[PDB]
């Protein structure tokens, strides 16, 4: 009867062997044409080795896989031309190569990550899978980058991405976190997956004034309800933390009057004069204005505002001396013909309610009945005789004098001086 050299052989495959590999030849002896044929084996036996009838040889005929199926018992009989048959076994064994990429998998992403979360806030739960066994199957995480994120390991194939960096929107509103895995086998297979993390505002950004303070010119005279200046303060939070009110907070006005000199929209940040401004009442006055949020809770600043009145001539000259007749005239019939060059007449003077040039007054003639006879002082009003009286020279004197500001244009008085010379 036939006969193989024994009843149990072993082979070893590695996954990876391709199709048609040479498994084994197994042989009886007659000590002649013998068949050899597959019995109670496992279906898969069949799908995926070719047993030669004739030459016993054994071969693979489909692609092998260790994550289906590590092992494959083989029972050949074989069978000479008469009816005796003999019986072997061969145990196929399959090696695990490196073949199946080890898997990422993201959970619980915190979305949007709030800008003021603590230092090891959890964004991201971690697990890792691989097909593949022993070192093959061994993945290891880690992130790419140092934008302040950190992997911390609970346990085996487990982790959670923790921040350990306060997070600002402001700076960094959007973060792409790459975290790749991979295996220790060889050659060693990797993947990776991309976390996008959203950073939600907080207010914590007060508002700040454009400029440290505000020096602020309106002329005397104003319409009420005159724009004469505009605050602005900026914001970088979002939405409602950064939405800007203006207010009025403090004046060295008397409170119970603020209102009726200077408001401001609280949301354009304009300022309006609430009144015309008179320089002669009040050359200046200071105000402090605030910009506020709308967060929870709110944030402000405070910035100072100086408001300069500025002066209009809006009053004209006024004489005080002389006293003047209803007809704008001064009589002076006293002078002495003796008088030497210099002799003070008489002096007008006047005032001006306003300031600097507008109230600069100047005098000056307008009439003279003998030009030359009499002088006036440009600045002082001072009426002197320029000459020695002649003996042609008139007795009766007049003069139209003109008291003018030094405003554009220049607001004016005039009063008529009749100058009569005595005789000795
Ligand atoms: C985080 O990453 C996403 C996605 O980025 C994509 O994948 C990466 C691995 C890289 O290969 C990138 O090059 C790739 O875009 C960023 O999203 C943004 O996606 C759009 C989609 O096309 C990108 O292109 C724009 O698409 C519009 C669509 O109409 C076009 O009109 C634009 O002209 C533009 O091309 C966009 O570039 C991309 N932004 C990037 C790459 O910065 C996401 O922005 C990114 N986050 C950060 C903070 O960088
Ligand atoms: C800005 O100033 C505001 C004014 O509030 C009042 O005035 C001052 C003089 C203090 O006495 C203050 O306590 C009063 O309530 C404040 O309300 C506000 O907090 C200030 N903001 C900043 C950023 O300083
Ligand atoms: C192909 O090669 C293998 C090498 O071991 C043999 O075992 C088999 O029988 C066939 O000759
Ligand atoms: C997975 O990703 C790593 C990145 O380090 C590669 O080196 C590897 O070859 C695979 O592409
Ligand atoms: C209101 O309007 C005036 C001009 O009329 C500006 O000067 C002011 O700043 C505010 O915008
Ligand atoms: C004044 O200017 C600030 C920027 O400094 C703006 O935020 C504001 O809207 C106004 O234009
Ligand atoms: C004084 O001067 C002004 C102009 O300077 C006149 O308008 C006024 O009537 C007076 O003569
Ligand atoms: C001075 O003179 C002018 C010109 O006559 C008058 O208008 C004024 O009232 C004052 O008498
Ligand atoms: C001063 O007074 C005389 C009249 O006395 C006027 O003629 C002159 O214009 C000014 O008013
Ligand atoms: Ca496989
Ligand atoms: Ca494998
Ligand atoms: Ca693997
Ligand atoms: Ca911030
Ligand atoms: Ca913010
Ligand atoms: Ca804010
Ligand atoms: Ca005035
Ligand atoms: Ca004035
Ligand atoms: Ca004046």
């Amino acid at each position: 009867p036939p006969m193989f050299s024994q009843d149990v052989f072993s082979v070893t495959l590695r996954e990876d062997v391709p199709p048609g590999f040479s498994v084994l030849q197994v042989t009886a002896t007659d000590q002649a044409e013998i068949t050899y044929a597959f019995h109670n084996v496992d279906e898969q036996v069949e799908r995926i080795f070719n047993l030669d009838k004739r030459t016993g040889e054994i071969t693979t005929k489909d692609n092998l896989d260790f994550e289906t199926a590590k092992s494959y018992t083989l029972n050949v009989e074989a069978k000479d031309p008469g009816d005796l048959a003999s019986h072997c076994s061969i145990q196929v064994k399959i090696l695990d190569e490196n073949d199946c990429v080890p898997e990422v998998i993201v959970t619980s992403v915190f979305t949007p990550l709030p800008e003021d979360s603590p230092l090891g806030t959890v964004i991201a739960l971690i697990k890792t899978r691989d097909r593949d066994s022993g070192e093959n199957g061994d993945v290891y995480c880690h992130v790419l980058g140092n934008e302040g994120f950190v992997l911390k390991s609970s346990s085996k194939n487990y982790y959670k991405l923790v921040t350990d960096r306060t997070l600002d929107r402001e700076a960094i509103p959007e973060y792409n976190v790459t975290i790749v895995a991979a295996d220790r086998g060889k050659p060693p297979l990797s993947s990776n997956v991309i976390i996008t993390l959203h950073i939600s505002d907080v207010n914590d950004n007060a508002p700040v004034f454009h400029q440290a303070s505000y020096l602020v010119h309106v002329a005397e005279n104003n319409p009420p309800g005159t724009s004469i200046a505009q605050v602005s303060a900026s914001d970088p939070d979002l939405g409602s933390n950064g939405l800007i009110s203006y207010s009025i907070i403090a004046s060295d006005l008397e409170p119970r009057a603020l209102s009726s000199f200077v408001s401001v929209n609280q949301d354009s940040g304009v300022v309006f004069a609430q009144r015309a401004f008179d320089h002669e009442q009040l050359r200046s006055f200071q105000l402090t204005l605030q910009a506020r949020d709308h967060g929870s809770p709110t944030l402000s600043a405070n910035v100072s505002m100086r408001v300069l009145v500025g002066d209009r001539n809006d009053n004209a000259p006024r004489v005080l001396y002389p006293t003047l007749e209803p007809d704008g005239s001064a009589l002076f019939d006293m002078v002495p013909r003796a008088a030497e060059p210099g002799y003070l007449v008489t002096k007008v003077v006047a005032v001006d309610a306003d300031s600097g040039h507008n109230a600069w007054l100047s005098y000056h003639v307008l009439q003279a009945s003998d030009p030359g006879l009499f002088s006036l002082g440009l600045r002082t009003g001072e009426v002197r005789t320029a000459r020695a009286l002649g003996d042609r020279d008139s007795a009766r004197q007049r003069l139209l004098v003109a008291v003018r500001d030094g405003g554009q244009p220049p607001l004016s008085a005039t009063a008529t001086l009749h100058l009569i010379f005595a005789d000795s």
